[PDB]
């Protein structure tokens, strides 16, 4: 069971098209303006319109499929010393499973989860995260038995250690605004225990729940999704090599008909604007490279690029030892190269070096630059970009002025608990609601988001 259960959970974290489509693509992806153009993403994610199913899909599927399995693994490997390594792996898994959850809904059932479980305060959920990652790092050992059913890493515990520490750093940075002391402490700890050391250590699912769920969303939108004008303009105007690794060129001209010499080939779709409303029609906007949208497209969970960019930010705060600029450079290069696993033509080392050296970490714009780079690195993992945007306010997004925006253009700052919780778990539901100021609304804030 432990192996099979681990494999099932790992496959649920990327192959469940149900919430990859709704939570990653449509809402997170539209909120942080990774995408625009398709009906679903633009109408609901880009312009801000509520659909209960879309907002509660992550909740429903994490509690139905994932949390329970990983709890059962932890329970069944708990006192067997030849299973300790599995016990640790499962615990690391459990953080990755639950972290998205709290980050999207705030206070959530955790400690009593997996008939009326309480909602843990997010602060406690996070202390519990740090505890499990710390202890799980230490617990992974040569004498811990073998790890079976691991698709991320085929049971290499050395990679599990660094995954544990990189997750720890991600959580540390996420509470930088609300709990700076704990944040620094945990960043430093993560750094010294050892995070990812190259792109080889990246947490990936290779798809051969068996297909990439995100691509499932891309395909159910009838390949109607484009990158947003914000992203394309940023990649194009700064000469980022990732531009053509990600985007397909325009085929039509803004003036209609086939595109002629001289006219810009790379433009995204403005947030709030459907692809058929583009001046020139949808051909007059860049598309998404086909290898990114396949059932066999790999899914990236945690990255070396991310760890280096987070270390850049911690460095700039004086939390860890080193040069922010050097961490930053290593992060950008790692992000440019991480796209290769998607089937993208590797960028020449000369172009990477040229880009990195032409636009280094600058004097008063470190946080802006770091946020923007992470926002690029978290592409196809929009939940993380949405969180990092909520925490830092970076990158600055294009204003949403659509007259039918249900928030008047205000970015939603959480998704909301399903009303089923009010009907089946009323007391605890209401306690969490009270702690939010009296509402279960998408304009509410999670604990670490202290404007």
């Amino acid at each position: 069971n432990p192996a099979g259960q681990l494999t099932f959970t790992q496959l649920c974290m990327s192959g469940d098209g149900y919430y990859q489509h709704r939570t990653n693509l449509i809402y997170s992806g539209g909120f942080v303006q990774h995408y625009s153009g398709s009906w679903a993403v633009t109408e609901y994610g880009s312009k801000f319109k509520k659909v209960d199913e879309y907002a509660t899909a992550l909740w429903r599927n994490v509690y139905a499929n994932e949390l329970k399995n990983v709890v059962d693994i932890i329970k069944n490997t708990s006192n067997d010393p030849a299973a300790s390594n599995m016990n640790a792996v499962a615990k690391i898994m459990k953080v990755m499973v639950a972290q998205r959850l709290t980050d999207i809904y705030g206070d959530v059932p955790y400690s009593e989860a997996g008939v009326t479980p309480k909602y843990d305060k997010q602060q406690d959920i996070y202390n519990s995260f740090f505890k499990d990652l710390d202890e799980s790092f230490t617990q992974l050992n040569a004498s811990g038995g073998s790890v079976k059913g691991d698709l991320f890493y085929n049971g290499d515990i050395s990679k599990w250690k660094k995954l544990a520490n990189t997750m720890r750093l991600r959580l540390a940075m996420r509470i930088s605004e609300v709990s700076p002391a704990e944040a620094e402490k945990q960043a430093k700890a993560a750094f010294q225990n050892g995070v990812f050391e190259s792109n080889d250590d990246n947490c990936l699912m290779h798809h051969l729940f068996r297909g990439n769920g995100l691509s499932y969303g891309f395909i159910s939108d009838e390949h109607g999704d484009h990158f947003s004008s914000l992203l394309i303009d940023y990649l194009r105007d700064n000469g980022d090599p990732r531009l053509k690794m990600l985007a397909t060129p325009k085929t039509g001209s803004v003036n209609g008909g086939p595109i002629g010499p001289g006219e810009e080939l790379y433009e995204g779709v403005r947030p709030g604007v459907f692809r058929w409303e583009v001046v020139g029609g949808s051909n007059a906007a860049s598309g998404i490279q086909p290898y990114l949208k396949l059932r066999t497209t790999p899914f990236l969970h945690v990255s070396y690029s991310e760890s280096q960019l987070l270390l850049a930010e911690a460095a700039y705060r004086g939390w860890v030892a080193g040069s922010a600029a050097d961490f930053y450079k290593k992060g950008v290069e790692a992000g440019i190269k991480q796209l290769e696993v998607y089937g993208a033509a590797p960028a020449s080392q000369a172009s990477i070096d040229a880009y990195v050296n032409a636009k280094p970490l600058a004097a008063g714009t470190e946080k802006e630059q770091i946020g923007t780079q992470l926002w690029i690195t978290y592409l196809f993992n929009s939940i993380e970009a949405y969180s990092n945007w909520r925490r830092t306010g970076y990158p600055h997004l294009l204003p949403i002025t659509n007259s039918d925006s249900q928030t008047g253009g205000v970015v939603p700052t959480r998704l909301y608990y399903p009303n089923d919780e009010m009907q089946k778990n009323e007391k605890n539901y209401m306690e969490a609601v009270q702690r939010m100021g009296g509402t279960n609304d998408w304009t509410g804030k999670v604990w670490w988001d202290v404007n």
